[PDB]
Protein backbone atom coordinates (compact mmCIF):
# COMPACT_ATOMS: atom_id res chain seq x y z
CA UNK A 1 0.00 0.00 0.00
CA UNK A 2 2.40 2.37 -1.14
CA UNK A 3 0.99 6.17 -2.87
CA UNK A 4 3.98 8.81 -3.09
CA UNK A 5 3.02 12.52 -3.80
CA UNK A 6 5.80 14.85 -5.29
CA UNK A 7 5.08 18.30 -5.52
CA UNK A 8 7.60 19.52 -7.84
CA UNK A 9 7.61 23.04 -10.08
CA UNK A 10 5.24 23.40 -12.19
CA UNK A 11 4.41 19.51 -12.20
CA UNK A 12 2.98 17.49 -9.06
CA UNK A 13 2.98 13.80 -9.36
CA UNK A 14 1.61 10.64 -7.81
CA UNK A 15 2.96 6.92 -7.63
CA UNK A 16 0.49 4.45 -7.12
CA UNK A 17 1.25 0.70 -6.44
CA UNK A 18 -2.11 -1.53 -6.51
CA UNK A 19 -4.39 0.65 -8.47
CA UNK A 20 -5.74 -0.72 -11.49
CA UNK A 21 -5.88 1.51 -14.61
CA UNK A 22 -9.63 1.51 -14.99
CA UNK A 23 -9.66 2.47 -11.18
CA UNK A 24 -7.54 5.37 -11.84
CA UNK A 25 -9.35 6.87 -14.69
CA UNK A 26 -12.22 6.10 -12.96
CA UNK A 27 -11.31 8.25 -9.95
CA UNK A 28 -9.98 11.52 -11.46
CA UNK A 29 -13.01 11.48 -13.64
CA UNK A 30 -15.71 11.67 -10.65
CA UNK A 31 -13.07 14.15 -9.33
CA UNK A 32 -13.21 16.46 -12.03
CA UNK A 33 -16.83 16.16 -11.90
CA UNK A 34 -17.44 16.65 -8.33
CA UNK A 35 -15.36 19.72 -8.48
CA UNK A 36 -17.47 22.18 -9.30
CA UNK A 37 -16.35 25.07 -11.95
CA UNK A 38 -13.71 22.27 -13.08
CA UNK A 39 -14.68 21.30 -16.83
CA UNK A 40 -12.91 18.73 -18.27
CA UNK A 41 -12.01 17.11 -21.92
CA UNK A 42 -10.64 13.66 -22.66
CA UNK A 43 -7.68 13.72 -24.88
CA UNK A 44 -6.74 10.03 -25.35
CA UNK A 45 -7.13 6.94 -23.71
CA UNK A 46 -4.97 8.08 -20.66
CA UNK A 47 -4.43 11.79 -20.94
CA UNK A 48 -6.95 14.87 -19.58
CA UNK A 49 -6.90 18.30 -19.80
CA UNK A 50 -9.10 20.59 -17.50
CA UNK A 51 -10.01 24.53 -16.49
CA UNK A 52 -10.85 25.11 -13.17
CA UNK A 53 -13.19 28.77 -14.02
CA UNK A 54 -13.78 29.56 -10.06
CA UNK A 55 -10.08 31.13 -9.80
CA UNK A 56 -10.28 33.37 -12.93
CA UNK A 57 -11.91 36.79 -12.24
CA UNK A 58 -12.66 40.51 -14.15
CA UNK A 59 -8.57 41.31 -14.08
CA UNK A 60 -6.16 39.90 -16.55
CA UNK A 61 -4.33 38.73 -13.26
CA UNK A 62 -7.66 36.36 -12.30
CA UNK A 63 -6.77 33.95 -14.27
CA UNK A 64 -8.84 30.03 -14.43
CA UNK A 65 -6.67 27.16 -13.58
CA UNK A 66 -5.61 25.03 -17.00
CA UNK A 67 -3.69 21.66 -16.18
CA UNK A 68 -3.58 18.58 -17.98
CA UNK A 69 -3.79 14.90 -16.70
CA UNK A 70 -1.36 11.30 -17.89
CA UNK A 71 -1.71 8.02 -16.63
CA UNK A 72 1.48 6.40 -17.11
CA UNK A 73 2.82 2.66 -16.74
CA UNK A 74 5.33 0.51 -15.92
CA UNK A 75 3.16 -3.03 -12.71
CA UNK A 76 3.06 0.90 -11.33
CA UNK A 77 1.83 3.85 -12.13
CA UNK A 78 2.28 7.32 -11.79
CA UNK A 79 -0.09 10.38 -12.95
CA UNK A 80 1.29 13.12 -13.61
CA UNK A 81 -0.51 16.87 -13.26
CA UNK A 82 0.65 19.61 -15.37
CA UNK A 83 0.31 23.22 -15.10
CA UNK A 84 -0.91 25.05 -18.91
CA UNK A 85 -2.17 28.33 -17.37
CA UNK A 86 -3.58 30.30 -14.16
CA UNK A 87 -2.60 30.86 -10.50
CA UNK A 88 0.05 28.05 -9.13
CA UNK A 89 -1.74 28.01 -5.73
CA UNK A 90 -4.66 27.09 -6.78
CA UNK A 91 -3.26 24.33 -8.67
CA UNK A 92 -2.40 22.88 -5.78
CA UNK A 93 -6.05 22.48 -3.83
CA UNK A 94 -7.15 21.56 -6.99
CA UNK A 95 -4.63 19.00 -7.73
CA UNK A 96 -4.77 17.79 -3.73
CA UNK A 97 -8.33 17.55 -4.13
CA UNK A 98 -7.75 14.94 -7.11
CA UNK A 99 -5.18 13.18 -5.62
CA UNK A 100 -7.78 12.37 -2.37
CA UNK A 101 -10.15 10.78 -4.28
CA UNK A 102 -7.25 8.78 -5.99
CA UNK A 103 -6.30 7.23 -2.37
CA UNK A 104 -9.67 6.22 -1.59
CA UNK A 105 -9.98 1.98 -2.54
Amino acid sequence: GNFISLDKEEQIFLVLKDKPLSSIKADIVHAFLSIPSLSHSVLSQTSFRAEYKASGGPSVFQKPVRFQVDISSSGIYSVTFTLISGPSRRFKRVVETIQAQLLST
